[PDB]
């Protein structure tokens, strides 16, 4: 009944957004660049509209993995995973969520690059990747309007 | 029915004008060659929506008209050319008196190939109406 009173799944364009966004975030220091790859998202979006309002409700689990290249010499390294059990409109709102990282090894240099740059601006960076994910679910919702109610 | 469909809804648009005056001229222009129509009513409406991502339409027509000979032959109704109509274009014309002549002709033409005729002339109404529509929203698009 959902369906029929307007609500509109939209986790294949969620899935997409999560995925372009963090495959394309890239924090930049000085003899470092920190980015991502191998994005699982999992978790469900959708939008209605009442009384000229759009409502929405999204929540996902994204996990994936952080990777480094060393800047000034040209070697990319695996560094480990990134897990945020819980993306959604209620957490989205006070920009809470948990972002939990991890290393691949032991090693120093890892330690390092955790220490100095992921733990904190890392976290920063990602949340700040992440913070239109409402505002733009609701421009792609408007556009189904359209889709089913304009285009000819 | 949705809260989408009523802050976007576009309108039912009406084709009143458009398809009475496609029915009139183009039974108006049909000749059997000679048989001639003359006399139109056209009656009733047309509608097109954009709902659920397509065009949906409508229309619900009595059509009224005249057959002469060339002399007055009588008259013609199609009493329910509807939306569905032109799928198998298997809808009803009633044609009408009582001399020879007059019955000869509608035996051996009016029953059969007129009406055929009269059918092939409006068969394409409902696409018609569709392109007709169509052009209507592309004439915003170039402006």
């Amino acid at each position: 009944n959902l369906y029929f009173q307007g609500e509109r799944n939209y986790n294949k364009w969620a899935e997409s957004y999560i995925k372009y966004n963090l495959s394309n975030l890239k924090i930049e220091k000085e003899d470092l660049t920190i980015y991502f790859d191998n994005l699982q998202v999992s978790g469900n979006a959708c939008v209605s509209i009442r009384k000229g309002k759009q409502i929405n409700s999204f929540e996902y689990i994204i996990k994936f993995e952080w990777l480094y290249s060393k800047k000034k010499e040209g070697k990319d390294y695996f560094g480990g995973s990134v897990e945020i059990p819980d993306f959604s409109t209620f957490s989205l709102e006070e920009n809470d969520y948990a972002i939990n990282i991890e290393r691949t090894d032991e090693s120093e240099n890892l330690r390092f690059i955790y220490d100095s740059i992921l733990k904190k601006e890392g976290k920063e960076k990602i949340k700040e990747c992440l913070k239109n994910f409402q505002e733009d679910l609701l421009k792609h919702d408007k556009n189904e309007s359209n889709k089913e109610l304009k285009i000819k």
